[PDB]
């Protein structure tokens, strides 16, 4: 029924269109607390993000999912803020991602189990703001301590029914390795999305995956440093595989009957600490629409290519709202 | 002239008897205000804190330095609170550990230099508290990064005259090359302490040190896992030197002529996340005196050794205030 977001609760129906993978702020815990300034200012973080979520929600967005984990500087204040003014629902994220500081890196997978309930069913810090969804990571071969996480988020989210979503390494196939402790915790495939899918070429590993139930997240789309291969660290982050590429890989699982299984998002952000100084400005120029690219100029793509509208309704609004929803095991 | 308190502040009569190494909680950025309940809750990590405080100022301590850095999950609104509760002083830090996040990692020496610089003069986050110490640290060799933090804490120190302390990982003689650095950045050794120093029963790279003009932190005092070694965790953690081996380092430094240069303290803490579970609860049995074991337990002791009572004073009340006191080249 209800679906958890930095407002409280809303309906299903609500949600409207949905970006299931992006973020407010890329950050560092206590970061933004304590070096607002690097954004130029806190003042003018959230400025740049309610301006942002407004041109977004001017193109039909709703709602945004802020896979931001308490490692990604995760700060709901700033959410709750910047949700309010701009008038954009906004779900918060539990779960951990590449950055774990020494006191979540010695936890036990029990500990872990309690911190992501904790999130979820007392709420984020002191704030009674509840996560809607739990975030995980894996870049290549799970360490021994990724290991613990997943199986942490595996057993909150069979407490909750609440949904997991992954960064994944795509080339690498980290979703097989990721579904294979989800599955071994018995979390069921449709509580899943692999992430950052749209990386990789390869169809195979793609619908090999989409068979078993899990969600795909085609969530890269504006990610290309093309033209911009000129700069070695825009390069590494962003790629050279053009947007084109990537959303017709989009195309390609609708037309091989997964369309129910596919979530597309931007994974953009307005600030971003955890990278080179000065990366924003070279991602704004990359990508000026920012959050409202999917339906500015996904939408229209694919609708040329032959999608048909509704398919592309299902996509955006269903299939997240699907997601989404809270859903306990049998 | 004044020493930058949580309270505001204080002229250096007003410190007293002082630890210049010590936390009130050992966590990580944004974990207290995260997960409190690892900790039981706030209030209860907190009323633990006021205690211990009151017990070593019915000891006649009167400040603490707390070298908790922002990757060690400093709370100065915690700091705050307690201090104001127990009535002790103190002084908060600002500087870098060795568990720093993304943020931090990919930054230059010349934004690292202006963090440094804020926590001191603006204040941190949006208290208006000012840090009145830069920690920094390494572990054996020192990092590429290492590098850069102790560079910036250099500049940050010339810039503002507070001083700069450190962990080392004294076995591997790492104040040698900390040393370096700083000189390197033209930071006078008078500024800088080189702490964890009692880790080593060398007395030949202490008294290197102390010629030089550093002052040698003896810290760790009443760390010691000696009938504890069934436990590996507190044993690696703890060493198994007793007390008294750590104690006597402090006669033996006297003795040579470098009593000016000694500064001592406990590294205890109430809270502690960053390491094994229930670790705390160990460390309790070990030293329920927490922090007043110097003054209880340390100073009787060398006082009991033939060290001389004003000798004593001088090294807690004296060299302290000349430390803290920000000063510049
Ligand atoms: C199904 C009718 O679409 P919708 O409910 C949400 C919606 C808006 C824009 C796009 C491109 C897709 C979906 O329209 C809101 C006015
Ligand atoms: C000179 C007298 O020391 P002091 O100023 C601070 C002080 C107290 C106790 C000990 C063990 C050392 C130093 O005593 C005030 C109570």
């Amino acid at each position: 029924d209800r679906i958890n977001t930095v407002r409280g609760p809303i309906t299903i129906s609500e949600a409207g269109f949905t970006l299931t993978h992006e973020h407010i702020c890329g950050s560092s815990a206590g970061f933004l607390r304590a070096w607002p300034e690097f954004f130029g200012s806190r003042k003018a973080l959230a400025e740049k993000a309610v301006r942002g979520l407004r041109r977004a929600r001017a193109a039909g967005v709703r709602t945004i999912v802020d896979v931001s984990t308490f490692d990604i500087g995760r700060d709901v204040s700033l959410l709750a803020e910047v949700s309010r003014a701009a008038d954009v629902h906004i779900v918060a994220a539990t779960g951990l991602w590449f950055d774990p500081p020494l006191s979540m890196r010695l936890r036990s997978v029990e500990e872990l189990t309690q911190f992501f309930l904790r999130e979820i069913q007392y709420g984020i810090e002191d704030t009674g703001i509840r996560a809607g969804i739990i975030k995980v990571a894996t870049t290549g071969k799970a360490t021994p301590f990724q290991e613990l996480v997943l199986k942490a988020a595996a057993r909150a989210s069979l407490a909750t029914g609440v949904p997991v979503t992954t960064h994944t390494a795509a080339s690498q196939r980290d979703g097989e390795q990721q579904a294979a402790i989800f599955e071994s915790e018995g979390l069921s495939p449709s509580r899943v999305c692999i992430g950052h899918s749209d990386d990789t070429d390869d169809l195979s590993y793609l619908t090999a995956l989409a068979a078993r139930g899990y969600l795909i997240g085609l969530d890269h789309i504006p990610h290309s440093a093309i033209g911009l291969e000129d700069n070695a660290s825009a390069s590494a982050l962003l790629g050279i595989r053009s947007w084109q590429t990537r959303a017709l890989l989009i195309k390609a699982l609708i037309d091989q009957g997964y369309m129910k299984q596919i979530l597309v998002s931007n994974d953009w952000l307005f600030g971003f600490s955890s990278y080179v100084t000065n990366i924003m400005d070279v991602m704004d120029r990359v990508n000026p629409d920012g959050m409202a690219f999917i339906p500015l100029r996904v939408i229209p793509f694919l609708r040329e290519k032959g999608v048909p509208q509704e398919t592309l309704a299902g996509i955006t609004v269903t299939n997240p709202a699907r997601f989404l929803s809270p859903t306990l095991r049998a």
